[PDB]
């Protein structure tokens, strides 16, 4: 949902490499979101990394689950965690 | 049926190359509806394409089986995914 | 028969020179079509072009199974698989 | 009534084939309103569509709820709820 | 009679043909209406076209039913439906 | 007059089929004078269009006022604002 | 209204994505809006992104309080809170 | 006059839309010039732009004084600044 | 002659509105032209512009000079150029 | 004399109405050229309409001065031009 | 003979235009052409262009030399080509 | 022949103009090629190039050598590489 | 104002991730200004974040009691207190 | 003039963003320029940034001393005070 | 074969101008990859580059031996030594 | 000629806007030549900006002189001292 | 809270790595921050580490017994203890 | 395998350009690795590297041998010592 | 001013931590600037403490005597003592 | 030649800057080739580096002596050493 | 001159920041120097702070005499005495 | 482990030159350990130490009987003893 | 060679001062390796001396006997000593 991926997209920042590695983006794809969404800026690339995870997964795969868990190795589970947990 | 594509002209977007390659698209044929629906935009093209998919493969390869196998290597599984299971 | 041919001249639309190429016309033929019934439209010359098909071949060409090899190459199978096999 | 279509026909503009898409045209008959009219312009395109939408309805089809209905579909709401409820 | 056709002569236009097809006119007679009254014009063609399917059909046949199933197919539902409901 | 209505006449050009509309002809009647007069050209249309409204009007509504309002609503205002005021 | 509107087209910039996004925009709709009017630069994709959100929402929905809303999420409240309670 | 427009004519370019939206056309407007001439390049938009301003405006509005405010707003004051006052 | 104006005939192309509107045709003459010969194409269009120059100037004003000025202005000064000077 | 005017009647073509309209031809006596000798072709138009001119005018009216000018207005100044000065 | 002119007149097609100013025939013929046989189509005004090049060459014209040397500079020497040295 | 050519004709695409400065086409024959296959799309763009390269070479020169040596230039080899070789 | 505001572009430097945290930027808009703005400088760093903060806080929020309180607990008064009280 | 400017727009470089501002680029329209011609460089930057300030500001006020009271407060005198005094 | 270039075209990415150098392309050819397919992304740009080599190479250059090489130098060996030789 | 220029066109590359610069077009027609051929690439755009400085210089300005210092102002002399000296 | 972490971020100092490893942090997660932000200092070095320390912690693991232990082992018990028992 | 590479890529730090020397990386490359991916740290530098060199060497070069003598003349043999065999 | 302070920043020296702490500064304080410019040197990190004190104490704190203070209790009172008395 | 500067290409580094400053380029070269290139890394900086050198010096500058010389004064003298005397 | 700047580039060293304090720049513009070309290095450094001085001060100001002021305050008076009065 | 290390890393103190010569450390890595780490401590460098020893020897050399040996030749045998045995 | 420089690399250490001072070094150069690599540590400032060194010689002067030589007034003879006369 857009309340349960908002902060995610606005609070994750730099990492988002290291945060699509852990969600299943190969290289290419990092290349490509790093290379298309250049002239918009990091939080364009951070907003599209997270949507084709979305469009990759589907509603399926698209569970908070996997995203807890791929957050919890890229050490990133303050997103979460607040999120989720704190309201 | 028209409820079952609405939503995969309306949300198909920038990947509509890549969706056409998955679909069985020659390079000629991409080029013909970039060029000759470059005055409609970007909406035109996606909505032509399936719909030259949908004359190509008539009513006994317009299956929802192969769509699914062509959003799914395309990555946009989210189109069908949600359209079909969520409704 | 008037059944058999009206979903073709209805919905056949732009690609009415290249299902005209598939079906033997030469280009001064298509050259003919789109001169004399230009002032008349599109559905016009789509019409023209069948019922002059019609003629060409008679009875012992009008076949359903070259009108179906015809719609295969020019791609638009959906004419005819739609109106034989679903009706 | 004249007055409740000239503002429609006036501003209506690119998005003619996405609201004849809306109105129950289908593929052909938007070819052949953008293949006749070619030689006028896009305002002879979107006046042929409206008015070929009336001939098609009849008047008691062409109703206000119809064609709100269809304008919102198209997401050019601002023509109907403008004409009608700002006059 | 003359003021249930008035309107239809003078207000069908530029898809006398198809309207002459799905009144039952062949291709030929369709021809000879288009060759005779090349001279006189479009509006002489019109009524022409009407004239000789009332002729054609006697009193027994030219009724309002089949006249408004004409008009529904060729789409001109416009022309009767304004006529007689609206009068 | 002649020189009221020459520089209409020659000055007028695509937009004649909205000059029309607002000059209250309806949408057969420009039909009729798109199909009679094609053999002729865009000038004999545009004559015989501004022909056809002088014998439609007579000389009681063939008037300056109106001319001015229907040149207005079709925005080619220059037309008679160049040659009434300016001459 | 145009003076309500003209600051915001002219100093919103390189956050049109954002803004869109905050404004009910879907991916796709943004996507159409920036390859359809890449060749006239960003000033148009502003534009049209602003024009096509009034278009969505009607004279109902193009309000100051849901712009304001929008404007507030997106960080770019300096647009109207300028605009309105300064002048 | 020519000579007081040739030059914008030859040196507007890119920013035609923009002239135009300060110019009063409206968004339908803009669209058909895009549209119609598609075509001839864009030469010929910009010079139908001119022209249809002067259409509309007629004698008593094609004057200097508006045209310098509508190139000042637009920002493109180079083109009559340089033309009036340098010649 | 005829020698004198073939090389221009054949080679003049997608020029033809500005290489019109430099000779001294109006806008109507060249809506009339663009009219009256889309049927044919390009070729046409530019051998009746040719020709109509040739008629409204007779023998008097189908000079060289006046060619030549009206071809530097267009700036397609090459048809000329190479074909007097080189030959 | 027939060597004054068999250029005019072998050279007009398809600008015999215009030439008529100028020459003081109504608008009846044109429909009466273009219906008597529909069935002899467009050069008896052009040859009738020339010898009606003669027969209105006599010996005192059919001067060159008036043709010239006649010539003039029409735009085909090419014909009298080349006739009398280059010969 | 009829062999060495049936492909061309079946297959010339809509450079009839041209093929006739390579010819010899002056623009009043062209004319003619167009005007007279308009109601029986392009296939008529195609043969009668060959035919009336015939009866202006008589036999002593009507080469085979003079008709390849027109359809090299028309472009067309596939008909010619194919026609003679072919068969 | 047909077999020879429809691969070419099909999979030719976006580099139709490239392949046709290659195959000796001016400037003025590509531009007329674009002006009036505009209407019908790429393909007919692609296959009216074809056809008049064929026309113009006629059968001496629409030879295997020559088409392979401007699909060469072109950098299209694929085309005849695979259609000759392969098969 | 532009004057209240060039002394803290110009003479911040590289404490602006520190003002820039005293000021309410998350660390995800540091990470954006640091990433966006590194082809241009440090002098763009500062003033985009100088920038987003008055586009954050409008011109209710961008008051000059907020900024010296930022500085303040930034420990970069020197900037405010000697431009405001200074001068 | 060019000889006047080019040195600036050669040697400009890196700081275009800071000239702009102290031309009185609004943020607005920097991002415009840096966003429209990304796909050519920073040269097309560079130019773009100092074509639309001379258009901007006309021929009264693309004036020598404003822009070098512009460099001067940009820092980069040099250009200028190198290529007037200099030479 | 498709097969034994999805996996290069999928997992290409950043490297593909380094990998075109190695493959023969000259700089133009690369910046005509980079500028047209900029609005399509990276994974257009390298799908392009695949293909065009494949189009200069025919079947008789696009062989195995020279794609590896070319990997080998560009040091992408991983793409081919993976697909050939895994599976 | 074609082999003095075929390197120019084939080599040019992303410098086309400078070299044009740098032969004398305006900004408008380099705006000109960069929307028109938008859909064919830059392959396309070069190739016209080189075919247009052709037609406005004819045959007495063409020439290798001006081009040469052309081509040395823009830096890419290489084009030039390749292809005359070295061949 | 920011209030609970301010006094560690502004007096921890020196000590960072010794409390990033009493706090968990693995040598290459401290070589990271060491490398990343020594273009900051030391100040945003600390920041960093706690930040990174709550990033990887979530809610529920940035408790304060955890980071007062922290303290105590690293022997900065200085900080937590004033902060938190003396205010 | 993505678990025999992870613990290299998480805790190889400070010493990746030792590692790259003994793993054949040349200046050059190590110079590319920490200029491309300065903006994103530490850690990208080190996936970087080890995904390059899982490029050069393929699968056939990118062996647990190859990589643990390189470990061992870097000295960080805990590394793989530590993966493989406690594992 | 820079004569009040140039003779502290250059003849303070080894005492600058006692300087630094009878200043206000804090032992993070004092610890940043010790670890930022260690790669500069002492005169460095002295400049640094210097200018620190003047941010943080803006004008109203850097007075004379609250420096002579902080001097007199550093025991370093020949600085100020000199500067300002012998001056 | 490529294989007298391949080495240069590969080899060259971080030192593009000092080498391209020894070559002739001007600072805001350096510039642009720096922003231009940003995007695809260091090895596509130096590879257009030495392409834009190979461009300005044409053949006539282009030679060993020149880079030779700019290489020693670089000290990069091992590059061209090794590759010309060593091979 | 080049060579009057040469040796101050290529012999400054470790103290720029001192040198650029005596050359009249601002901390901000030290900070700006070390953080855009910390990728570069000290080198780079240096000769950005020699360049931008240069720009600053124009031909009016980098006189020989405030150089040599300012070296002898950095107490770097070896550079320029060694280089001007030695050679 | 963290325990058998942690007593060693804390009560090592001054004399870790000597048990890094004990440990296999060659004099070039003690001075890089002594160099890199002065800016933390000697904390660090002990630490650094024992963590460079860690790599070095893997878990294959990380025992416990060479610790204890290097440590009894270090004469620093309190550590070890006091921790294994006593605890 | 890698083999005659490898122990002069690893066991040089931190004389690299001295013995860059004996190999020609300028002491800007000893400053930039000092400064630019003060973050990788004093072995990636030995590897570059080394390297830098044979930048500068070359293969010309990159001779054993200077080496020696450098390293004798160095006084660590021991590292070629070894190096090349115990192996």
């Amino acid at each position: 949902t857009d309340e349960h991926l908002n902060p995610i997209r606005e609070n994750l920042g730099r990492q988002w490499k290291n945060c699509a590695r852990k969600l299943g983006f190969t290289e290419s794809q990092i290349d490509e979101i790093d290379h298309d969404y250049e002239r918009d800026g990091l939080k364009e690339k951070v907003y599209q990394m997270l949507q084709k995870w979305l469009m990759r997964e589907g509603t399926k795969g698209a569970t908070v689950g996997k995203l807890a868990q791929a957050l919890h190795q890229c050490c990133r589970i303050d997103l979460l965690n607040h999120l989720i947990r704190a309201s």
